[PDB]
């Protein structure tokens, strides 16, 4: 679809078999989930934004669904304030910027 | 344009008459820049990220070209660790994403 930006991006996804809401995310190189546990094996990381740095659990090879587009690839978990879907799953579903 | 993310979508700005570089950020509010030196009157504000808040200068009403497109409206300047176009200015170039 087509989304404005006159309020936050916030899509529905669907990963490890639940359904959450999520900041489709321009400015984020990473995809970024709120606390949830996942299974299979990870490696820690630190991501840094506006503030400083949190330590996240990178998971690889995770499949999300978001708006019924499938995506494949690397998601960081840990204690984000919302949930942030970056450039590495955004291109799989094909989205663009447009102005 | 339309603009994919297989890399960050980098963009050149104008403000105060200098050439910067900064990101299209569709998960920001709101603008915000690095440290520069801005004509007018400011504000202290406060404002949060990732791994927390942040005090900013808050210039409101201020020209800033993105890509040739004008916008007028409030940036905020402090310690980010990159320029970011938020939302306020992004509705005003006409910027949506789509997929
Ligand atoms: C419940 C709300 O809590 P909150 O208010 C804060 O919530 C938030 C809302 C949105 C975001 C997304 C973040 N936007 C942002 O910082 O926007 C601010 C300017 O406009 C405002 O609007 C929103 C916040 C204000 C950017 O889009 C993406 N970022 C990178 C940019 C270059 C900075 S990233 O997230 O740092 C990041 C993601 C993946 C990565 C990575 C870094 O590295 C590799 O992978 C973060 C927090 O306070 C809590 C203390």
């Amino acid at each position: 679809p087509q989304i404005t930006l006159w309020k936050r991006p916030l899509v529905t996804i669907k990963i490890g078999g639940q359904l959450k809401e999520a900041l489709l995310d321009t400015g984020a190189d990473d995809t970024v989930l709120e606390e949830m546990n996942l299974p299979g094996r990870w490696k820690p990381k630190m991501i840094g934004g506006i503030g400083g740095f949190i330590k996240v659990r990178q998971y690889d090879q995770i499949l999300i669904e978001i708006c019924g587009h499938k995506a494949i690839g690397t998601v960081l978990v840990g204690p984000t304030p919302v949930n942030i879907i970056g450039r590495n799953l955004l291109t799989q579903i094909g989205c663009t910027l447009n102005f």
